[PDB]
DNA sequence: CCAGGTCTCGTCCGCGCCACTCGTGTCCAGCG
DNA sequence: GACACGAGTGGCTT
DNA sequence: TGCGGACGAGACCTGGA
């Protein structure tokens, strides 16, 4: 079996095995897994290959695929009788009869009926027969497949089917069948969708947030604004509906994947073209709506107390507003590494500002966290393979472009049992899990809380062989599996690994990990990008590098000043 | 004492799967 | 009529 | 969300006065 098709089969075996999973779909929904199930193997490799390719109508010469079969005209037969794919026969709406016409033949086309400019573009061609067609049209349907040819389109019902199953495995495609997964008791106890019609709505939901993402991408902004208006209109009904209050209770790795969850994501992304399209009040009215729910994405209150900080401070020159934000967004124990830095940096400059005095400043009030100093090097001399090389000049011999991944690496190999132990509920559902569910999320540290802080200290006591030992017991049991934390590829061998965590040391190693294990989501981002080391000397030098155009991050600084108080020596390197 | 150039911090913005084949918009030199 | 560039979408991606 | 590029606004001085 070719790549996708196996990558298919693993998708859809998946979805079958969980039996709650199939509680969602209907009866014909399954007649339809059964019927590609029951399908000539090229059948089910031509299906895949067309739900890969997007929902529109593929001129029969421009199909061919030579893999799949030498000729792929029965294929389509075989496909056609099952309800998959649906013929030329069925093309009775006239605008795709268009879209699928190629733009020379749109010219002989309007040759055919010259009522309207014989030239221009593709667009203006189309809507000119579309108006010609309003104002004769059944002429013109018959010349435009005529001359289109045969063309088959994936058909709308099947391909949904096979679109929820694939949304409810990438819920928790080139190399999926051949990359295997770790070894891990699959325990689900609660149902992250209750009914077939939420896993609808979720796809709705998903489908509405791709659409806003490619207006992201595309840089269509007016567009990207109606789609989120729309989208807020449509969450604000539904809010009645008895099924939200059940993924209420959900918990927050579960409650991840919910319909409120996409709506709040989508209207964070509302936040941010509202910025873009500098439309300043609505996105503190989005940011300050946002805030007032501690239910959906509790994660991103951080973003969000600081995105409202910045709008009240740099684009609506307001003050006092400005003061109760920062102070209620240090408040929320939520936020946490870079946004809280941004917030009290924001305090304190505001503090020691012109016209902040007219107020009581409330400063006195507000606790006072410093991010510790940390040693600045500029060197001067791909940024980052010279900031390696400087230090391969001095002292230190080895070193790591991490750029968190390193630390993702060490954490997920020294804590792989506790990563992937059973006894924690729904934290694995599928058989196909790179990561525990809970992860990126505050329960991951509460769930595993002894076995967690038990593996922590003994890291912290550990000695340099102890952790040589976990280490090289970890990768070799799990090499090749897939996992989020690590990243093969970031470690050249084991024996680098093994060398990496002896350098480090024990303490420091364990407090990175702790910070990693108690919120994965924030500690992540912001860690030092080089990690050196030498290997006689066992001393390392942790240092994110900056170029001069860029500044340290927020969660950068944070990290540098707790990587500093761990008792480990960083630097930013510069490279001007 | 006043500058006008410079700096530096703060902020916005584009992308956030990649080169790769192929249908397209336009114009551009001739063409009548 | 060609047209020759770029751009863009779409497809494929072990 | 994390980058790496941009912009500009207030400081700010020092050359010149």
């Amino acid at each position: 079996h070719p790549y996708y098709l196996r990558s298919f089969l693993v998708v859809l075996k998946t979805v079958l095995e969980n039996e709650d999973d199939m509680l969602l779909f209907d009866e014909q929904e399954k007649g339809i897994v059964t019927k590609f199930y029951q399908l000539s193997a090229t059948g089910q490799k031509l299906y895949v290959r067309l739900f890969q390719r997007k929902l529109s109508w593929i001129k029969m010469t421009k199909l061919e695929y030579e893999e799949i079969a030498l000729d792929l005209t029965p294929v389509i037969e075989e496909l056609t009788n099952a309800g998959f794919l649906q013929t030329e026969s069925e093309l009775q709406e006239l605008s795709e009869v268009l879209e699928l016409l190629s733009a020379p033949e749109l010219k002989s086309l309007a040759k055919t009926f010259h009522l309207v400019n014989p030239n221009g573009q593709k667009q203006q061609l189309v809507d000119a027969f579309l108006k010609l067609a309003k104002q004769i049209g059944a002429v013109i349907l018959k010349r435009a497949k005529a001359l289109a040819g045969q063309s088959v389109r994936i058909c709308k019902g099947p391909r949904a089917v096979f679109s929820r199953i694939l949304l409810l495995f990438s819920l928790t495609l080139v190399n999926l069948g051949r990359m295997e997964f770790p070894s891990y008791t699959i325990n689900r106890k609660t149902h992250i969708f209750q009914d077939r019609d939420d896993l609808i709505r979720y796809a709705a939901a998903t489908h509405m947030l791709s659409d806003i993402s490619s207006a992201m991408a595309n840089g269509n902004w007016e567009e990207a604004k109606e789609l989120a208006q729309c989208a807020k209109r449509d969450w604000n009904r539904l809010k009645n509906h008895p099924s939200l209050r059940c993924h209420e209770d959900l918990p927050l790795f579960l409650r991840c994947f919910t319909v409120g969850w996409i709506y709040t994501r989508i209207l964070s992304r509302f936040v941010e073209i509202l910025q873009r399209l500098h439309m300043y009040e609505e996105a503190v009215r989005e940011l300050e709506s946002l805030l007032s729910q501690r239910i959906y994405c509790p994660d991103s209150r951080g973003r969000w107390w600081d995105r409202l900080a910045l709008n009240l401070h740099q684009h609506l020159k307001r003050l006092e507003p400005t003061i109760k934000c920062i102070t209620e967004g240090l408040a929320d124990p939520e936020v946490r590494t870079g946004h809280r830095l941004s917030l009290y940096q924001r305090a304190v400059r505001l503090r020691e500002s012109p016209s902040c005095k007219k107020f009581k400043h409330l400063f006195q009030q507000l606790p006072e966290m410093a991010v510790q100093d940390v040693k600045h090097v500029t060197i001067t001399g791909s940024v980052e393979e010279l900031a390696l090389a400087h230090y391969r000049r001095s002292g230190f011999d080895q070193g790591i472009h991490g750029e968190g991944s390193t630390f993702s690496t060490l954490y997920g190999l020294l804590l792989w049992d506790i990563i992937f132990m059973d006894g924690i509920p729904d934290v694995f559902r599928n058989a196909c899990q790179a990561f525990p569910l809970d992860l990126c999320t505050d329960s991951f540290f509460t769930s595993r809380r002894p076995a967690l802080e038990a593996r922590l200290q003994l890291i912290h006591d550990a000695p340099e062989e102890s952790l040589r030992a976990w280490v090289a017991a970890t990768w070799h049991e799990q090499e090749g599996r897939v996992a989020s934390l690590v990243s093969w590829d970031r470690f050249t061998s084991l024996q680098q690994a093994q060398d990496l965590v002896s350098c480090l040391g024990g303490p420091v190693l364990s407090g990175v990990c702790r910070h990693l294990a108690a919120d994965f989501r924030h500690c992540r981002g912001g860690l030092p990008d080089l990690v050196v080391w030498n290997s006689q000397s066992r001393h390392f030098k942790l240092v994110e590098v900056k170029g001069p155009n860029d500044r340290l991050s927020h969660k950068q600084m944070i990290w540098l000043a707790e990587l500093q108080k761990l008792g480990a020596e960083v630097e930013v390197c510069h490279v001007v």
